[PDB]
Parts: C-alpha cells; structure tokens; sequence
C-alpha cells in the first residue's frame, strides 16, 4: 500500500509520513514537482497526495502529468485555508478528493481510506459479446438494436428456444449506456412461486424462518437492465405485482413495508405468442403492452440460411481452442449435413452438438 | 434519487434541500429523530444526512436505528466545528463520512456524490458454486479447501481435462475471503505470443501499432486470485518472468518501466505431471516449488464411484428445468450404462452428454 506525498513543507511530508507509516501504509515523499515526476514514472503509487501549490510549477496542472503517466493513481489535493476554488479546479481536472488545511489526523486517515477503496473499485466487464450471423434477417436485427437501446421503453424479444434472446438483451444493455447491472431472471427455471421472491427480495423471514434480508432482482437492476426470460411463465399474481411496479416505479420487499424506488430498463423474452396468451387469459393485457413498446423477432436457426455454418465454425474454433483439440475445419460433408437439420433446439442444440464433436475429437470433424 | 436531511435547524434543512434539489436529487427533511424514524421505515433513502446533535435524542446513536431499519443507507453526519471527536464516534458506529460545519456547497456536493458512489458500488451478493460429489476422495478435497484457502501460498491443482479444476479454484478463492477479482488465464487457449502480453500488459507501440495501454492479468488479479489454467503450457521465457514476479512481488508492463506491485494469490492447474516436465527440462524446478506449496489432486470421473450418477442427476435436473422440459428421471439401465464408461473428457464430457439428452428429450425418462 504505497502513498506518494508531494508538498513543499516538512510539516506536511513528515507528519503525513509518520501517520501513514503508523497506519500500515508505506509512504514516500517528493518535495518538488521535479522530484515527484521522477518517482511517478519510476514506481506506481495507488494514491498520491498533492499540494495545490508547488515551487517548480502549478500543482493543479500537475494533475495532468499524473493523468498521463499514472492513470490509475487516485489523487487527493491539499489546499490552503479558505482557498477551495483551487480545490474545485483540481477536482474538475480529475482529482478524487481534497483536504483543506488545517485538518486533523482522523480526517486525513479517513480520506486516505476512501482513496484506496476508490482505487480498489474498478469495473472489469470488458467482455465483448459475440452475435454471429450474416443472414439479412439477422443483419436487420443488428442495425435495429442500437436504435432501440438508448430508450428506456421496454423491449419484448420473441423467438423460439435457444435463438439467442439473451445475447440480444445484453447487446441492448451494452448500447443503452446504462451504468447499472444486467440482471437476468428466468421465470420458468424458477419454482412456481419462488419467482415473486427472486424479484422482490425478502426481509425479516418472508420464507419459513429466515430473518435474513435478501435483495430482489428489481433492486439489483437499479440504473441497469432487468432481463425477464420467458416472462410468459409468470404467475398471474406476479404479473399483477410486476405491473404495479412498472406503473408506480416503486415496490416493497416480501415481509417489509419500506418503499423502494427503482430505475430499470425492462427487457423481456418469450417463446410464446403472447397476444394469444392474453386471449386465453394466461397473461395480462395491460402488462403486455407495457412490456412491448418495442419488439424484436429472432427467427429460428433453420430460417437463417448459412448462419448455421458460421455458427458451427465459431463454436468449433472456440471449443477446439479451449479443450486443446486439433480439429479446426468442418468437412464439406459436415457442412451439408448441418444444412439439412431442422434444429428444433436452434442454436442451443447446434452449440451442444459441436461441443460434443470436439470432446470426442480427431484431426478434422466429420458427421455421424 | 432520494436524500433525507435530518437536522434541527431550519436554515440547514432548507438550504441543503434546495442544493440537493438543484443538483437532481429528491430531498426530504426531518426536524426530529421521531420524524426521521417515521420516514425511514416507510421510505428507503440511499443517502441520509444526519446532524450528530438532535433535540429529541442522541444523533450518533441513531446510526444504529438506521443500520437496523435501512441497512443499505449511506450516512453522512454533520458536526460542529472542532467537535470532530463526535464525528469519529459516528464513523466508528458505521457512518460513511462526516462534514464539519461550516462547509462550502462544493464540499457538501462532493461528499454527496461520493456517498452515492458508495451506495451504488456493490458486489452481486448472489453466488453459488456447485461442487457435486460424495466419493470419499471428493469429500476429502471438500474438507481441505476451506483450510488451504485462508493462506496466501500458491495452490497447484492436478487432474485430467474436465475434472473441475476451475471450480475448486473458485471455491478456494471464495473461502479465502480475498476481496479482489478471480482472474482466469488459460495458458493454452492463448497463442504462444499473447502469453507474455496477457499476463503483464503493455502501453506504447511495442508490437505492431499497440499504442493503447492494456492491463495485465497480474494487475487485474490485485488483492484477488490469479488462476493459471494449464500452467505447464507456458514457455520457459514466461516461466522465468512469472517466477520473478512471485519472488519480488512486482513487475513492469511491456514497453513500460514503471514498477507495479501486486498482491495476488496464485492458483495453477495442470493435466500433466510437472515433476516429470522438470526432468524433461520443460518446466523450472524453482517455479514449480513456488506454485506447489499446496497441492490438490482431482481424480478422473471414472475413479469416483457413484458420483457419475450423482452428477448425471444433477445436470439432468438443471437442464430439464432450464430448457423447459420434463425428463427428470434416469432409468436404471441408463445408470448402468453410465457406470461403464471411461469418460476421457470427464465431467465436461458427462455434462455435455446429459445436456444433449435433455435437448433431444421426449418423455420423462432417459434410456439410451
Ligand atoms: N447468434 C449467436 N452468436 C453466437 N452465439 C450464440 C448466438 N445465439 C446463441 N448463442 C449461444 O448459444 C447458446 C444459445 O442459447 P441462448 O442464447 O441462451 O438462447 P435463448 O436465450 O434464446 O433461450 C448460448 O450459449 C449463447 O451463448
Ligand atoms: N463436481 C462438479 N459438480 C458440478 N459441476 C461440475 C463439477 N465438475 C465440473 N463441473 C462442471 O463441468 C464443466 C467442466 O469443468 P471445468 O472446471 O471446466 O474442468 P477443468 O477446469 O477440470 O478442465 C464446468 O462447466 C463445471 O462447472
Ligand atoms: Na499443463
């Protein structure tokens, strides 16, 4: 845990060093902007404590030096008493925090603590999302996604099982720009009535003897995107509750009375024709129109021309690489065979079929 | 986004409300602890500003109330000038920050910004890792894991492909309590070239045109765990560079001279016998000794008795529920046939085979 202290006065560099060292941190000090630049380029300090004023340059602007040669460093500026216009200046330049002289040991240490947890708090979801397909129907969806995404209106994705409905949903979230999490709830894979609990969470023992609070998916999706997989499988009790949430923008946990406001973009998916389910009285009509302000239809795999080959090659590579196998080409015979299949399980079926092929691999894959 | 300002003074609650309102927040105020109690049990406030002194009770204690009735609320306490003593008490009771009157509007808004950052910075509490097995060899590994975990010494996990090495590694990370990321590096999937690049990172135009900075996995695993899948597939150059990092505890990126320090717990996995690779001169003794302070041997599926059935029933139940199917039972004949396979692909092979069965699933029983 390193901390670089940049300041003109010993009262700062010494005191702070005595304090930091006393608290488990390993301090270093620079007495000039020159000496500082040296140490920054030489070694990485998670946290840098910088005086707004320095002899050999503008302490504020020096933040740019740090921004340039140590982008991960979290900066705390020290500013003279009363002069906190400089402080804002620094903050807008990208400093994380500032301390006004004079300040106590306690105030210093607390700010340092937060500087380190700011350093320790980075998001790594750099993940790219693979959405393979060149059929005109798929290219049309790919062009539509970015147009739909920057809205907050809900999206209903219709398609057979295993057609990539979740991929499209993540893409939409990605493009929407929303900073919150992508929370997916499977409304079928979950027990009939555990659903209402997954969504709303519980607090104080909602289920038989718990007394331990748990956050619902609604809440976990705050400022993000909630993906409801097979929304058609929701109890008509849950449907009603979910509706009231869409309408009020708040809810309560199971067992609690505390009002909770959420901000979610709702994406739903179904392999049913929900307009037909409404007629059969198996799905609320008002909820349907709420959830389907925008719609996207994903065609079955067998309607996608030669995407079946594209996908096969994509899976064959991904698995052969990952299971250290030496089978990287599909035989022409194999390609013909794939094109003759119905794929009732669609991409999910294809993927599993190719993964199987690789698990039992040889030099090149042919088609039993 | 709601903020509750609990303060005895009218000028305070009015001013701060107006500032919050102007900045986009949704302020609410309470002039007494009684009034604050009412609003808190009824509304969730992501952030609560509380004066250490209140007429009708001790403000610092009121933190416990909040901590009990609104656990996820982040609290900023206001303190009189000099009476920072009392702020320390509040921070110790769980307050997140404190503001010493008098304070500027920027200081206030900067602290509020940070308090919402704190509110929004959360890890996905949901997290279950399934390690299915009741064979005495697997039960022993399960007892070992929690003990091995708490240490920082590296763990080497040996076993055939598909035996659950990555699973055990996450369990160890989990039980270890480390706060950083679990960082997976597949030493095989990656081309011999990207080897050094994935681990260490780079910055400016090292190889063809890479003027864009990239963080190594070493860096990304900071305070967390680095899983080296197939550690034996690392060339002798990297082996040495990696060895150097375990010795010193620091590194530089490629095309970089800045010394960066890491705190990582290393877990490595192999399907070879590295003691033999050393005799073959394929792997360094010294690195091996550093990586093998703790060892775990995962037995092939075929050496696990009836776990093959336990696993087959676990996957069947998982996939049938997930793919909306109703094949939930293994026939006695299926169980017999499973018991007679070699499972060269081990659990990976089994899992895929059962998913296959469920994807093509017809009735409620699987037989072939
Ligand atoms: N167009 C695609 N490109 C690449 N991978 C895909 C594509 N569609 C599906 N997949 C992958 O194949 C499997 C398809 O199942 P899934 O997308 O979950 O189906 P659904 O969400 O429609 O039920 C997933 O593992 C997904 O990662
Ligand atoms: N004992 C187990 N219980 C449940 N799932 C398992 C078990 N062992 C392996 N799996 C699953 O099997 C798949 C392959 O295991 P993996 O850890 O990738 O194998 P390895 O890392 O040994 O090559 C993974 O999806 C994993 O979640
Ligand atoms: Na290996």
């Amino acid at each position: 845990k390193r901390v670089l202290v940049v300041d003109d006065e010993e009262s700062i560099t010494s005191s702070l060093s005595a304090i930091l060292e006393e608290e488990g941190y390993h301090p270093d000090t620079a007495k000039t902007l020159r000496e500082a630049e040296k140490k920054i380029k030489e070694l990485f300090f998670p946290v840098i404590v910088l005086d707004v004023w320095m002899p050999d340059g503008d302490g504020v602007n020096f933040i740019d030096f740090i921004k340039e040669n140590s982008p991960d460093s979290v900066v705390i500026v020290i500013t003279g008493h009363g002069s906190v216009d400089t402080a804002v200046k620094a903050i807008k330049k990208g400093a994380y925090e500032f301390l006004e002289k004079p300040f106590s040991v306690e105030r210093f240490l607390l700010t340092i603590k937060h500087a380190f947890e700011e350093y320790s708090k980075k998001a790594p979801p750099q993940e790219e999302i693979e959405f393979v397909g060149e059929h005109p129907k798929i290219l049309e969806i790919k062009r539509l996604i970015p147009k739909i995404a920057k809205s907050k209106a809900p999206v209903l994705i219709t398609g057979e099982s295993g057609t990539g409905k979740e991929i499209v949903a993540r893409l939409i979230h990605r493009y929407s720009g929303r900073k919150g999490a992508f929370v997916d709830l499977n409304c079928a894979s979950i027990p009939q009535e555990l659903a209402e609990s997954e969504l709303f969470g519980h607090e104080k023992g909602a289920f038989t003897g718990a007394l331990t609070r748990k956050k619902g998916k609604l809440e976990l999706a705050d400022q993000g995107t909630l993906f409801l997989d097979e929304v058609g499988e929701l109890d008509q009790r849950v449907q009603a509750k979910l509706l009231r949430v869409l309408e009020t923008g708040s809810f309560t946990r199971l067992g609690g009375n505390q009002k909770i406001e959420v901000d979610i973009r709702v994406i739903s998916a179904t392999n049913k024709n929900l307009e037909e389910e409404i007629k059969k009285g198996n799905f609320r009509e008002d909820l349907y129109y709420r959830l389907s302000v925008f719609q996207i239809y994903l065609p079955p795999l067998r309607e996608r021309g030669k995407d079946v080959i594209l996908l096969a090659e994509y899976f064959l590579k991904k698995f052969a690489k990952e299971y250290k196998k030496n089978c990287f080409e599909l035989s022409e015979e194999t390609k013909e065979y794939l094109m003759k299949q119905e794929w009732k399980g669609n991409v999910r079926e294809l993927k599993n079929l190719i993964e199987r092929a690789v698990i039992l691999c040889e030099g090149e894959v042919i088609k039993p």
